[PDB]
């Protein structure tokens, strides 16, 4: 007899093992090419590596599980929002105990559903939340004649131009707290039109969470809404003593990418919108004056060689030249004599169209491109330290 692997086998001809879709080997105990994390619960045996489309090589993260807790945020950081995020308020939100929130002022809001909008520690890059859960407790009361609402999402996840919803199996009953456990697994989420979420789309949304909304209204005319015991799974590189985040892919990324799913541009690289998944990462364009830049916007950082601008494309105040040429000596200091105009502190000058500098903050009474002479009805010689005073005055 051959003992087929319970995790990766669909069944057995007694001497042959029949494998799940993403499983290989005699005993159906190995992940296929581009797959990882064999588990009995996965009908395919193993997850497909996604890696934001830039790699097929990955295995289970060694990062440890941890939780973002509601109680670790100030009450002021929570708010209510409509689904579209066009109508939001904190007015009326209070905390009757640590990480517990309460709202009972629906009369001030429009006739539409509202959601608790989780604050920033629950958003941003949460690819590591994949395979974990969002846990929370809700309690709600409607007004006396409130029409129930049908098929409203319990949770809405918005990120990277993707919207996904989770619907509960049961609505919370009036006046009594319901515990929910929402898995970050594609089977538990749908698009707004009720089409199933894909792994790819869930991961893309998780990688750049813009909003994570929990239903606060429930009925057409709510009286009271409460939220507590909020816990969101993540993973961290530090050892926590919890289980490792095996459902989280750790990709081998190509040059230019980092993060477990290759979801971030690496040092020296920045996002190009090139339109598959999140886009690509290409080298910073800093005209040779920096090798570092904002990963998502491209804005160069710590421009060298007395340059500045989003692509280090300009010489700083007090210098001149063509910073786009790309050399360390693009920008030379301004050869301007005397004190600046408008009692200002630095001289400015620019590279004129003849290839030579022209000073454009000379003092009154100063003439010439270097502020080097004095103007008619003025006297002095700035090239020899002397300033310009008007004829007739002292000395």
């Amino acid at each position: 007899i051959v003992r087929c692997d319970e995790r990766g086998s669909l069944g057995t001809s007694g001497e042959t093992c029949r494998c799940k879709n993403n499983v290989v080997g005699r005993l159906c105990n190995e992940c296929s090419d581009g797959s990882f994390h064999l588990s009995k619960q996965n009908p395919d045996g193993c997850l497909k590596c996604f890696c934001m489309g830039v790699s097929r090589q990955c295995s289970s993260s060694s990062w440890s599980r941890a939780q973002v807790l509601g109680a670790s945020e100030q009450p002021s950081q929570f708010s209510l929002s409509n689904a579209a995020g066009t109508h939001t308020t904190s007015e009326g939100v209070s905390s009757p105990a640590p990480g517990e929130l309460s709202f009972s002022s629906f009369h001030n809001l429009l006739s539409e559903p509202y959601f608790w909008s989780l604050p920033a520690s629950f958003r941003g890059d949460k690819v590591t939340s994949y395979g974990g859960e969002l846990r929370f407790t809700v309690m709600q009361r409607p007004r006396p004649s409130s029409a129930p609402l049908h098929r409203q999402p319990l949770v809405v996840l918005q990120g990277n131009n993707i919207v996904l919803e989770h619907h509960a199996s049961r609505d919370p009953s009036p006046g009594q707290p319901s515990n929910f456990i929402v898995p970050f697994q594609e089977q538990a989420w749908q698009r707004p039109d009720g089409q199933p979420a894909t792994r790819e789309h869930l991961l893309m949304a998780l990688a750049g969470i813009d909003a994570l909304l929990i239903q606060a209204s429930y009925t057409q005319q709510p009286a009271e809404s409460r939220l507590s015991g909020i816990s969101m799974d993540v993973a961290v590189p530090e050892n926590t003593g919890q289980d490792s985040a095996r459902e989280v892919e750790q990709c081998t990324c190509p040059p230019g990418y980092r993060g477990p799913s290759c979801q971030d541009c690496d040092t020296g690289y920045t996002r190009v919108p090139s339109g598959l998944y999140l886009g690509t990462c290409e080298r910073c364009n800093c005209h040779g004056h920096s090798e570092t830049c904002e990963p998502e916007t491209g804005a160069c950082q710590s421009c060298q060689h007395h340059t500045e601008g989003a692509s280090c494309e300009q010489c700083q105040p007090g210098y001149y030249g063509d910073a786009q040429r790309g050399t360390p000596q693009d920008c030379q200091p301004c050869p301007c004599y005397g004190a600046p105009a408008a009692g200002q502190a630095a001289h400015t000058c620019f590279l004129d169209t003849d290839g030579h500098p022209t000073c454009d903050s000379c003092s009154p009474g100063h003439s010439g491109r270097h502020c080097e002479r004095c103007a008619p009805g003025y006297y002095g010689n700035p090239s020899q330290g002397q300033p310009c005073h008007r004829d007739g005055q002292v000395p």
